[PDB]
Protein backbone atom coordinates (compact mmCIF):
# COMPACT_ATOMS: atom_id res chain seq x y z
CA UNK A 1 0.00 0.00 0.00
CA UNK A 2 1.80 3.30 -0.74
CA UNK A 3 0.90 6.94 -2.07
CA UNK A 4 2.83 9.35 -4.32
CA UNK A 5 5.41 11.05 -2.46
CA UNK A 6 8.99 13.23 -2.81
CA UNK A 7 12.07 11.90 -0.89
CA UNK A 8 15.11 12.81 -2.14
CA UNK A 9 16.79 10.28 -4.40
CA UNK A 10 20.41 8.71 -4.74
CA UNK A 11 22.30 7.43 -7.88
CA UNK A 12 23.84 4.08 -8.82
CA UNK A 13 26.46 3.58 -12.41
CA UNK A 14 29.53 1.72 -13.25
CA UNK A 15 31.80 4.83 -13.26
CA UNK A 16 35.43 4.01 -13.52
CA UNK A 17 37.70 5.21 -10.41
CA UNK A 18 40.95 5.66 -12.71
CA UNK A 19 38.82 7.55 -15.28
CA UNK A 20 39.78 11.29 -16.07
CA UNK A 21 36.40 11.63 -17.75
CA UNK A 22 34.48 14.15 -15.92
CA UNK A 23 31.02 12.48 -15.66
CA UNK A 24 33.12 9.13 -14.57
CA UNK A 25 35.08 10.90 -12.35
CA UNK A 26 31.54 12.98 -10.66
CA UNK A 27 29.58 9.93 -10.59
CA UNK A 28 32.83 7.92 -8.57
CA UNK A 29 31.94 10.51 -5.70
CA UNK A 30 28.12 11.06 -6.01
CA UNK A 31 26.79 7.38 -6.95
CA UNK A 32 26.81 4.23 -5.94
CA UNK A 33 27.50 0.90 -7.83
CA UNK A 34 25.00 -0.40 -9.85
CA UNK A 35 22.69 -3.44 -8.52
CA UNK A 36 23.53 -6.58 -11.25
CA UNK A 37 20.87 -8.49 -10.34
CA UNK A 38 17.90 -5.79 -9.72
CA UNK A 39 14.40 -6.75 -8.54
CA UNK A 40 11.24 -5.93 -10.28
CA UNK A 41 7.79 -6.59 -9.23
CA UNK A 42 5.46 -6.82 -12.24
CA UNK A 43 1.88 -5.13 -10.66
CA UNK A 44 -0.97 -6.66 -11.40
CA UNK A 45 -4.43 -4.84 -12.12
CA UNK A 46 -2.98 -2.15 -11.02
CA UNK A 47 -3.75 1.29 -11.98
CA UNK A 48 -1.74 4.19 -11.24
CA UNK A 49 -1.95 7.92 -12.71
CA UNK A 50 1.43 9.39 -13.87
CA UNK A 51 2.31 13.03 -15.05
CA UNK A 52 5.82 13.49 -16.66
CA UNK A 53 5.33 17.18 -16.17
CA UNK A 54 4.81 17.55 -12.68
CA UNK A 55 7.35 15.00 -11.52
CA UNK A 56 10.34 15.52 -8.87
CA UNK A 57 12.72 13.21 -10.15
CA UNK A 58 13.40 15.61 -13.19
CA UNK A 59 14.30 18.59 -10.63
CA UNK A 60 16.41 16.05 -9.11
CA UNK A 61 18.53 15.28 -12.11
CA UNK A 62 18.57 18.48 -13.15
CA UNK A 63 20.29 19.39 -9.92
CA UNK A 64 22.64 16.67 -10.86
CA UNK A 65 23.63 17.87 -14.11
CA UNK A 66 24.20 21.89 -12.62
CA UNK A 67 26.55 19.97 -9.99
CA UNK A 68 28.30 17.72 -12.26
CA UNK A 69 29.04 21.14 -15.01
CA UNK A 70 29.72 23.31 -11.95
CA UNK A 71 32.18 21.33 -11.20
CA UNK A 72 33.66 20.13 -14.43
CA UNK A 73 33.24 22.39 -16.86
CA UNK A 74 33.90 26.05 -15.45
CA UNK A 75 34.46 29.13 -18.17
CA UNK A 76 37.27 31.05 -18.08
CA UNK A 77 34.43 33.73 -17.92
CA UNK A 78 31.01 33.58 -15.96
CA UNK A 79 29.25 36.88 -16.50
CA UNK A 80 26.00 36.09 -13.84
CA UNK A 81 23.78 38.80 -12.11
CA UNK A 82 25.84 41.91 -12.86
CA UNK A 83 29.10 39.90 -11.75
CA UNK A 84 31.84 38.62 -13.58
CA UNK A 85 34.21 35.35 -12.51
CA UNK A 86 37.41 34.82 -14.17
CA UNK A 87 39.08 31.26 -13.33
CA UNK A 88 41.02 28.58 -14.83
CA UNK A 89 39.36 26.62 -17.58
CA UNK A 90 41.77 23.77 -18.90
CA UNK A 91 40.84 21.19 -21.46
CA UNK A 92 39.08 18.44 -20.18
CA UNK A 93 37.75 14.53 -20.89
CA UNK A 94 33.81 14.81 -21.44
CA UNK A 95 31.69 11.49 -22.51
CA UNK A 96 28.45 11.40 -20.95
CA UNK A 97 27.48 8.02 -18.82
CA UNK A 98 24.64 6.25 -17.92
CA UNK A 99 23.32 7.63 -14.39
CA UNK A 100 20.71 5.62 -12.46
CA UNK A 101 18.13 7.11 -10.08
CA UNK A 102 16.94 5.08 -7.12
CA UNK A 103 14.90 5.09 -3.94
CA UNK A 104 15.76 5.13 -0.83
CA UNK A 105 14.22 2.60 2.26
CA UNK A 106 10.57 3.39 2.72
CA UNK A 107 9.85 3.91 -1.42
CA UNK A 108 10.04 2.70 -4.72
CA UNK A 109 9.84 3.43 -7.83
CA UNK A 110 6.53 3.06 -10.19
CA UNK A 111 7.48 2.39 -13.62
CA UNK A 112 4.98 2.31 -16.39
CA UNK A 113 4.92 -0.21 -19.32
CA UNK A 114 2.12 0.47 -21.58
CA UNK A 115 3.77 0.42 -24.38
CA UNK A 116 2.41 3.43 -26.30
CA UNK A 117 1.99 5.66 -22.75
CA UNK A 118 2.19 9.52 -23.54
CA UNK A 119 3.58 10.43 -20.02
CA UNK A 120 0.41 11.29 -18.57
CA UNK A 121 -2.67 9.76 -17.08
CA UNK A 122 -3.47 6.02 -16.21
CA UNK A 123 -1.04 2.95 -16.98
CA UNK A 124 -2.05 -0.44 -16.68
CA UNK A 125 1.08 -2.51 -16.85
CA UNK A 126 2.57 -1.34 -14.03
CA UNK A 127 5.80 -2.43 -12.19
CA UNK A 128 8.10 -1.45 -8.82
CA UNK A 129 11.79 -1.16 -9.69
CA UNK A 130 14.57 0.63 -6.83
CA UNK A 131 16.43 2.38 -9.93
CA UNK A 132 15.07 3.30 -12.98
CA UNK A 133 17.55 2.74 -16.17
CA UNK A 134 20.87 4.23 -17.29
CA UNK A 135 19.80 7.25 -18.42
CA UNK A 136 23.01 9.60 -20.27
CA UNK A 137 22.54 13.38 -19.17
CA UNK A 138 23.19 14.61 -22.41
CA UNK A 139 22.60 17.94 -22.81
CA UNK A 140 20.80 19.73 -26.20
CA UNK A 141 18.79 21.56 -28.22
CA UNK A 142 16.40 20.58 -31.09
CA UNK A 143 17.43 16.96 -31.17
CA UNK A 144 17.35 14.70 -28.16
CA UNK A 145 20.46 12.73 -28.62
CA UNK A 146 21.68 9.27 -27.16
CA UNK A 147 18.56 8.72 -25.59
CA UNK A 148 15.95 5.52 -25.05
CA UNK A 149 13.48 4.63 -28.36
CA UNK A 150 9.79 4.20 -27.99
CA UNK A 151 9.23 0.75 -28.58
CA UNK A 152 6.66 0.57 -30.96
CA UNK A 153 4.78 3.60 -32.15
CA UNK A 154 6.47 7.39 -32.36
CA UNK A 155 4.78 9.06 -29.61
CA UNK A 156 3.92 12.70 -29.25
CA UNK A 157 3.87 14.04 -25.39
CA UNK A 158 3.09 17.80 -24.16
CA UNK A 159 1.45 18.50 -20.66
CA UNK A 160 -1.11 20.78 -23.01
CA UNK A 161 -1.06 20.47 -26.91
CA UNK A 162 -3.87 22.80 -27.02
CA UNK A 163 -1.82 25.41 -25.85
CA UNK A 164 1.49 25.85 -28.04
CA UNK A 165 3.35 27.95 -25.31
CA UNK A 166 3.75 24.28 -23.75
CA UNK A 167 6.92 22.54 -25.84
CA UNK A 168 6.32 19.24 -27.73
CA UNK A 169 8.71 16.40 -27.16
CA UNK A 170 8.77 13.61 -30.13
CA UNK A 171 9.82 10.30 -28.81
CA UNK A 172 11.15 8.39 -31.92
CA UNK A 173 10.67 5.18 -32.19
CA UNK A 174 13.80 4.43 -34.99
CA UNK A 175 17.30 5.68 -34.22
CA UNK A 176 18.80 8.33 -37.24
CA UNK A 177 22.33 8.95 -37.09
CA UNK A 178 24.08 12.51 -36.63
CA UNK A 179 27.75 12.87 -37.77
CA UNK A 180 29.62 15.49 -36.60
CA UNK A 181 33.14 16.23 -37.02
CA UNK A 182 35.54 19.40 -36.68
CA UNK A 183 38.26 18.15 -38.96
CA UNK A 184 41.90 18.16 -38.28
CA UNK A 185 42.59 20.30 -41.15
CA UNK A 186 41.45 26.59 -41.51
CA UNK A 187 38.56 27.89 -39.82
CA UNK A 188 39.25 25.73 -36.30
CA UNK A 189 35.48 26.65 -35.51
CA UNK A 190 34.15 25.38 -38.66
CA UNK A 191 31.93 22.46 -38.34
CA UNK A 192 29.46 19.98 -40.03
CA UNK A 193 26.96 17.32 -39.49
CA UNK A 194 26.12 14.21 -41.94
CA UNK A 195 22.80 12.66 -41.55
CA UNK A 196 21.24 10.08 -44.39
CA UNK A 197 18.48 12.24 -45.79
CA UNK A 198 16.38 9.14 -47.33
CA UNK A 199 16.16 7.89 -43.54
CA UNK A 200 15.51 11.36 -41.85
CA UNK A 201 12.93 12.14 -44.01
CA UNK A 202 11.35 9.01 -43.93
CA UNK A 203 10.88 9.36 -39.97
CA UNK A 204 9.94 13.15 -40.62
CA UNK A 205 6.96 11.72 -42.78
CA UNK A 206 6.08 9.26 -40.02
CA UNK A 207 5.89 12.11 -37.61
CA UNK A 208 3.61 14.10 -39.80
CA UNK A 209 1.72 11.79 -39.65
CA UNK A 210 1.16 11.44 -35.76
CA UNK A 211 1.11 15.11 -35.67
CA UNK A 212 -1.97 14.59 -38.04
CA UNK A 213 -3.62 12.13 -35.38
CA UNK A 214 -3.21 14.71 -32.64
CA UNK A 215 -4.65 17.77 -34.73
CA UNK A 216 -7.48 16.48 -36.49
CA UNK A 217 -5.56 15.68 -39.56
CA UNK A 218 -4.57 19.51 -40.36
CA UNK A 219 -2.24 20.04 -42.74
CA UNK A 220 1.25 19.79 -40.58
CA UNK A 221 4.34 22.30 -41.59
CA UNK A 222 7.88 22.44 -40.33
CA UNK A 223 9.73 25.72 -40.07
CA UNK A 224 13.37 26.90 -39.09
CA UNK A 225 12.68 28.68 -35.64
CA UNK A 226 11.05 32.26 -35.56
CA UNK A 227 14.37 34.13 -33.38
CA UNK A 228 15.59 33.93 -30.03
CA UNK A 229 19.30 33.01 -28.79
CA UNK A 230 21.75 30.81 -30.95
CA UNK A 231 21.45 28.27 -28.57
CA UNK A 232 17.41 27.76 -29.40
CA UNK A 233 17.59 28.59 -32.84
CA UNK A 234 19.96 26.36 -33.53
CA UNK A 235 20.84 22.23 -32.77
CA UNK A 236 23.40 23.10 -29.84
CA UNK A 237 25.30 20.06 -28.17
CA UNK A 238 28.22 19.61 -26.50
CA UNK A 239 30.92 17.31 -28.34
CA UNK A 240 34.13 15.97 -26.48
CA UNK A 241 33.46 19.05 -24.32
CA UNK A 242 33.55 21.45 -27.29
CA UNK A 243 29.94 23.64 -27.77
CA UNK A 244 28.18 23.06 -31.18
CA UNK A 245 25.95 24.92 -33.10
CA UNK A 246 24.61 23.39 -36.41
CA UNK A 247 22.15 24.71 -38.77
CA UNK A 248 19.16 22.43 -39.00
CA UNK A 249 17.28 24.33 -41.82
CA UNK A 250 17.40 21.34 -43.89
CA UNK A 251 16.51 18.86 -41.83
CA UNK A 252 12.80 21.07 -41.47
CA UNK A 253 11.80 21.76 -44.95
CA UNK A 254 8.85 20.21 -45.92
CA UNK A 255 10.15 19.88 -49.35
CA UNK A 256 11.05 16.09 -48.78
CA UNK A 257 7.89 15.26 -47.32
CA UNK A 258 17.82 11.01 -50.84
CA UNK A 259 21.47 11.92 -50.51
CA UNK A 260 23.58 12.93 -47.57
CA UNK A 261 22.37 16.39 -45.62
CA UNK A 262 25.40 18.43 -44.26
CA UNK A 263 24.42 20.87 -41.93
CA UNK A 264 27.12 23.76 -41.34
CA UNK A 265 28.23 23.86 -37.74
CA UNK A 266 29.65 26.33 -35.49
CA UNK A 267 32.22 25.45 -32.56
CA UNK A 268 31.32 28.06 -29.95
CA UNK A 269 33.64 29.66 -27.20
CA UNK A 270 30.64 32.41 -25.93
CA UNK A 271 27.58 30.39 -24.82
CA UNK A 272 24.24 31.31 -22.93
CA UNK A 273 24.16 28.85 -20.19
CA UNK A 274 21.49 26.31 -20.28
CA UNK A 275 21.67 26.34 -16.04
CA UNK A 276 20.19 29.59 -17.02
CA UNK A 277 22.65 31.90 -15.08
CA UNK A 278 23.87 34.55 -18.06
CA UNK A 279 26.89 33.87 -19.97
CA UNK A 280 30.43 31.61 -20.11
CA UNK A 281 33.59 31.93 -22.09
CA UNK A 282 35.43 28.98 -23.11
CA UNK A 283 38.90 28.16 -24.26
CA UNK A 284 39.20 27.61 -28.25
CA UNK A 285 38.84 23.88 -29.47
CA UNK A 286 41.27 21.26 -29.39
CA UNK A 287 43.34 20.27 -32.11
CA UNK A 288 42.60 17.37 -34.67
CA UNK A 289 39.70 15.74 -35.60
CA UNK A 290 36.83 15.95 -32.82
CA UNK A 291 33.92 13.75 -34.03
CA UNK A 292 30.89 12.88 -32.10
CA UNK A 293 28.30 10.07 -33.97
CA UNK A 294 24.72 10.34 -31.87
CA UNK A 295 21.31 8.92 -32.21
CA UNK A 296 18.56 11.06 -33.00
CA UNK A 297 16.09 9.78 -30.88
CA UNK A 298 14.02 12.37 -30.16
CA UNK A 299 12.58 16.40 -31.20
CA UNK A 300 11.26 19.19 -29.58
CA UNK A 301 9.11 21.23 -30.93
CA UNK A 302 6.98 24.51 -30.21
CA UNK A 303 3.61 25.18 -32.23
CA UNK A 304 2.85 28.22 -34.06
CA UNK A 305 0.14 30.13 -32.30
CA UNK A 306 -2.55 32.20 -34.29
CA UNK A 307 -3.40 29.00 -37.14
CA UNK A 308 -6.90 28.31 -35.77
CA UNK A 309 -8.61 29.65 -38.64
CA UNK A 310 -6.45 27.95 -41.43
CA UNK A 311 -5.75 24.11 -42.42
CA UNK A 312 -2.11 24.56 -41.16
CA UNK A 313 -0.27 23.46 -38.30
CA UNK A 314 3.06 24.98 -37.98
CA UNK A 315 6.08 23.25 -36.23
CA UNK A 316 9.52 24.46 -35.55
CA UNK A 317 12.39 23.06 -33.17
CA UNK A 318 12.71 24.50 -30.18
CA UNK A 319 14.05 23.55 -26.73
CA UNK A 320 16.41 25.35 -24.05
CA UNK A 321 14.62 24.13 -21.24
CA UNK A 322 16.99 21.59 -20.35
CA UNK A 323 14.74 19.95 -17.79
CA UNK A 324 12.43 18.55 -20.51
CA UNK A 325 15.18 16.34 -21.94
CA UNK A 326 14.94 14.69 -18.68
CA UNK A 327 11.37 14.61 -18.99
CA UNK A 328 11.61 12.44 -22.03
CA UNK A 329 13.50 9.81 -20.57
CA UNK A 330 12.14 9.97 -17.41
CA UNK A 331 8.09 10.14 -17.95
CA UNK A 332 7.45 6.50 -17.35
CA UNK A 333 8.68 6.65 -13.52
CA UNK A 334 7.03 8.39 -10.41
CA UNK A 335 7.67 7.48 -6.95
CA UNK A 336 5.95 6.19 -4.28
CA UNK A 337 6.23 5.94 -0.38
CA UNK A 338 5.57 2.40 1.35
CA UNK A 339 3.74 1.43 4.54
C1 LIG B 1 14.82 32.05 -24.73
C2 LIG B 1 15.12 31.71 -23.26
C3 LIG B 1 14.66 32.87 -22.38
O1 LIG B 1 14.43 30.55 -22.87
C4 LIG B 1 15.28 29.44 -22.94
C5 LIG B 1 14.76 28.48 -24.05
N1 LIG B 1 13.32 28.49 -24.23
C6 LIG B 1 16.70 30.05 -23.28
C7 LIG B 1 17.85 29.58 -22.35
N2 LIG B 1 18.46 28.29 -22.72
C8 LIG B 1 19.81 28.25 -23.02
O2 LIG B 1 20.52 29.24 -22.99
C9 LIG B 1 20.44 26.88 -23.40
O3 LIG B 1 19.71 25.90 -23.42
N3 LIG B 1 21.81 26.87 -23.70
C10 LIG B 1 22.59 25.72 -24.06
C11 LIG B 1 23.99 25.73 -23.89
C12 LIG B 1 24.75 24.63 -24.24
C13 LIG B 1 24.15 23.50 -24.75
CL1 LIG B 1 25.07 22.15 -25.17
C14 LIG B 1 22.77 23.47 -24.92
F1 LIG B 1 22.17 22.40 -25.41
C15 LIG B 1 21.99 24.58 -24.58
O4 LIG B 1 16.48 31.42 -23.07
C1 LIG C 1 -0.18 -4.86 -20.76
O1 LIG C 1 0.39 -6.16 -20.78
C2 LIG C 1 -0.40 -7.14 -21.43
C3 LIG C 1 0.31 -8.49 -21.33
O2 LIG C 1 1.49 -8.47 -22.11
C4 LIG C 1 -0.67 -6.76 -22.88
O3 LIG C 1 -1.58 -7.67 -23.45
C5 LIG C 1 -1.24 -5.35 -22.98
O4 LIG C 1 -1.27 -4.94 -24.32
C6 LIG C 1 -0.39 -4.37 -22.19
N1 LIG C 1 -1.02 -3.06 -22.19
C7 LIG C 1 -0.41 -2.01 -22.73
C8 LIG C 1 -1.19 -0.74 -22.81
O5 LIG C 1 0.74 -2.07 -23.16
C1 LIG D 1 22.47 4.24 -31.21
O1 LIG D 1 21.32 3.68 -31.81
C2 LIG D 1 21.44 2.29 -32.05
C3 LIG D 1 20.17 1.77 -32.71
O2 LIG D 1 19.03 2.17 -31.97
C4 LIG D 1 21.76 1.52 -30.76
O3 LIG D 1 22.06 0.18 -31.07
C5 LIG D 1 22.94 2.13 -30.02
O4 LIG D 1 23.10 1.52 -28.77
C6 LIG D 1 22.71 3.62 -29.84
N1 LIG D 1 23.85 4.25 -29.21
C7 LIG D 1 23.75 4.96 -28.09
C8 LIG D 1 22.40 5.01 -27.42
O5 LIG D 1 24.70 5.57 -27.59
C1 LIG E 1 7.33 3.62 -35.65
O1 LIG E 1 6.06 4.16 -35.34
C2 LIG E 1 5.24 4.41 -36.46
C3 LIG E 1 3.96 5.10 -36.00
O2 LIG E 1 4.32 6.26 -35.30
C4 LIG E 1 4.92 3.12 -37.20
O3 LIG E 1 4.22 3.44 -38.39
C5 LIG E 1 6.20 2.38 -37.56
O4 LIG E 1 5.86 1.08 -37.99
C6 LIG E 1 7.16 2.28 -36.38
N1 LIG E 1 8.46 1.79 -36.80
C7 LIG E 1 9.12 0.87 -36.10
C8 LIG E 1 10.54 0.58 -36.50
O5 LIG E 1 8.63 0.29 -35.14
C1 LIG F 1 -2.26 11.02 -22.91
O1 LIG F 1 -3.34 10.14 -22.63
C2 LIG F 1 -4.37 10.69 -21.83
C3 LIG F 1 -5.46 9.63 -21.65
O2 LIG F 1 -4.90 8.33 -21.59
C4 LIG F 1 -4.94 11.97 -22.45
O3 LIG F 1 -5.72 12.64 -21.48
C5 LIG F 1 -3.88 12.93 -22.98
O4 LIG F 1 -4.48 13.84 -23.87
C6 LIG F 1 -2.76 12.21 -23.72
N1 LIG F 1 -1.66 13.11 -24.03
C7 LIG F 1 -1.20 13.24 -25.27
C8 LIG F 1 -0.06 14.19 -25.48
O5 LIG F 1 -1.66 12.62 -26.23
C1 LIG G 1 -4.86 23.58 -22.51
O1 LIG G 1 -4.51 24.78 -23.18
C2 LIG G 1 -5.63 25.48 -23.68
C3 LIG G 1 -5.17 26.64 -24.56
O2 LIG G 1 -4.43 27.57 -23.80
C4 LIG G 1 -6.49 25.97 -22.51
O3 LIG G 1 -7.64 26.60 -23.02
C5 LIG G 1 -6.91 24.79 -21.64
O4 LIG G 1 -7.47 25.27 -20.44
C6 LIG G 1 -5.73 23.89 -21.29
N1 LIG G 1 -6.19 22.65 -20.70
C7 LIG G 1 -5.86 22.32 -19.46
C8 LIG G 1 -6.23 20.94 -19.00
O5 LIG G 1 -5.29 23.10 -18.69
C1 LIG H 1 31.28 10.28 -39.91
O1 LIG H 1 31.48 11.00 -41.11
C2 LIG H 1 32.81 10.99 -41.59
C3 LIG H 1 32.91 11.85 -42.84
O2 LIG H 1 32.56 13.19 -42.55
C4 LIG H 1 33.27 9.55 -41.86
O3 LIG H 1 34.64 9.53 -42.20
C5 LIG H 1 33.01 8.64 -40.66
O4 LIG H 1 33.20 7.29 -41.04
C6 LIG H 1 31.58 8.81 -40.17
N1 LIG H 1 31.31 7.99 -39.00
C7 LIG H 1 30.49 6.95 -39.11
C8 LIG H 1 30.38 6.00 -37.95
O5 LIG H 1 29.84 6.74 -40.14
C1 LIG I 1 20.66 5.98 -46.32
O1 LIG I 1 19.45 5.37 -45.89
C2 LIG I 1 19.13 4.14 -46.50
C3 LIG I 1 17.78 3.65 -46.00
O2 LIG I 1 17.90 3.19 -44.67
C4 LIG I 1 20.23 3.14 -46.18
O3 LIG I 1 19.87 1.86 -46.66
C5 LIG I 1 21.51 3.63 -46.84
O4 LIG I 1 22.57 2.76 -46.54
C6 LIG I 1 21.86 5.03 -46.34
N1 LIG I 1 22.91 5.59 -47.17
C7 LIG I 1 24.19 5.53 -46.80
C8 LIG I 1 25.13 6.45 -47.51
O5 LIG I 1 24.60 4.76 -45.93
C1 LIG J 1 -8.02 11.45 -40.31
O1 LIG J 1 -8.44 10.81 -41.50
C2 LIG J 1 -8.60 9.42 -41.39
C3 LIG J 1 -8.91 8.87 -42.77
O2 LIG J 1 -10.04 9.54 -43.29
C4 LIG J 1 -9.75 9.15 -40.42
O3 LIG J 1 -9.94 7.76 -40.31
C5 LIG J 1 -9.45 9.74 -39.05
O4 LIG J 1 -10.63 9.71 -38.29
C6 LIG J 1 -8.92 11.18 -39.10
N1 LIG J 1 -8.17 11.45 -37.88
C7 LIG J 1 -8.30 12.54 -37.12
C8 LIG J 1 -9.21 13.62 -37.61
O5 LIG J 1 -7.70 12.70 -36.06
C1 LIG K 1 20.60 28.50 -41.47
O1 LIG K 1 20.94 28.47 -42.85
C2 LIG K 1 20.12 29.22 -43.71
C3 LIG K 1 20.60 29.03 -45.15
O2 LIG K 1 20.62 27.65 -45.46
C4 LIG K 1 20.13 30.68 -43.28
O3 LIG K 1 19.38 31.49 -44.16
C5 LIG K 1 19.57 30.78 -41.87
O4 LIG K 1 19.59 32.12 -41.44
C6 LIG K 1 20.41 29.92 -40.93
N1 LIG K 1 19.84 29.88 -39.59
C7 LIG K 1 20.48 30.44 -38.57
C8 LIG K 1 19.86 30.29 -37.20
O5 LIG K 1 21.53 31.05 -38.70
C1 LIG L 1 15.13 22.10 -48.29
O1 LIG L 1 15.71 20.95 -48.91
C2 LIG L 1 15.54 20.94 -50.32
C3 LIG L 1 16.14 19.68 -50.93
O2 LIG L 1 15.91 19.66 -52.32
C4 LIG L 1 16.15 22.19 -50.96
O3 LIG L 1 15.82 22.21 -52.33
C5 LIG L 1 15.65 23.46 -50.30
O4 LIG L 1 16.40 24.55 -50.79
C6 LIG L 1 15.80 23.37 -48.79
N1 LIG L 1 15.24 24.51 -48.10
C7 LIG L 1 16.00 25.25 -47.28
C8 LIG L 1 17.39 24.73 -47.04
O5 LIG L 1 15.62 26.29 -46.74
C1 LIG M 1 26.39 9.68 -28.26
O1 LIG M 1 26.92 8.39 -27.96
C2 LIG M 1 28.09 8.08 -28.69
C3 LIG M 1 28.53 6.65 -28.41
O2 LIG M 1 28.90 6.53 -27.05
C4 LIG M 1 29.20 9.06 -28.34
O3 LIG M 1 30.37 8.77 -29.07
C5 LIG M 1 28.74 10.48 -28.64
O4 LIG M 1 29.73 11.40 -28.23
C6 LIG M 1 27.42 10.76 -27.94
N1 LIG M 1 26.92 12.07 -28.32
C7 LIG M 1 26.83 13.06 -27.45
C8 LIG M 1 26.27 14.36 -27.96
O5 LIG M 1 27.16 12.96 -26.27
Amino acid sequence: VWKDADTTLFCASDAKAHETEVHNVWATHACVPTDPNPQEIHLENVTENFNMWKNNMVEQMQEDVISLWDQSLQPCVKLTGGSVIKQACPKISFDPIPIHYCTPAGYVILKCNDKNFNGTGPCKNVSSVQCTHGIKPVVSTQLLLNGSLAEEEIIIRSENLTNNAKTIIVHLNKSVEINCTRPSNGDIRKAYCEINGTKWNKVLKQVTEKLKEHFNNKTIIFQPPSGGDLEITMHSFNCRGEFFYCNTTQLFNNTCINGTITLPCKIKQIINMWQGTGQAMYAPPIDGKINCVSNITGILLTRDGGANNTSNETFRPGGGNIKDNWRSELYKYKVVQIE
